């Protein structure tokens, strides 16, 4: 489900500008716009950590997400794509 | 299936920008060079892009020709940016 982006792409895009977010809150946010399961969401967190786009730290009584140098770069161009997608969907509910 | 961030539709659509008027078969080959995928997968993606209105098929010049709708034109640009950025990061 959801064309054209996999979960790793959405999760990555959403993290941009939300560094510091507790992991599960990032899930709530993503899910509010692009519904996915926690299984699918965590699979994506796993992957982006493993491929060196995202870092997860236990800070201030929570596990939180930061972007990586290569994540920060990629996240921006993904955001622009998903965002344009969202606006294309809105434009065209006809 | 294969590639991480992008579903075949996304790759297909990005690659069609502006190889507009490419023969379908030839778009397959181009796509397959950087993003190996089966024809089954490719044609699935062609089907979807036409049915959700990003792409149109017309027979021109004795060939199956793929073109971008207006919706597809806006979207392909932003997609190609992301894929390009991805390739440069790999």
């Amino acid at each position: 489900s959801t064309p054209f982006f996999y979960p790793e792409a959405i999760v990555l895009a959403y993290l941009y500008d939300n560094e510091g977010i507790a992991t599960y809150d990032l899930y709530k946010k993503v899910n509010a716009e692009f519904p996915m399961s926690t299984a699918t969401f965590y699979d994506a967190k796993k992957f982006l950590i493993q491929e060196g786009f995202v870092k997860e730290r236990q800070e201030r009584g929570e596990k939180r997400l930061y972007l990586t140098e290569k994540g920060k770069l990629f996240a921006i161009s993904l955001k622009t794509a998903i965002e344009t997608y969202k606006q294309i969907k809105k434009r065209h509910h006809h």
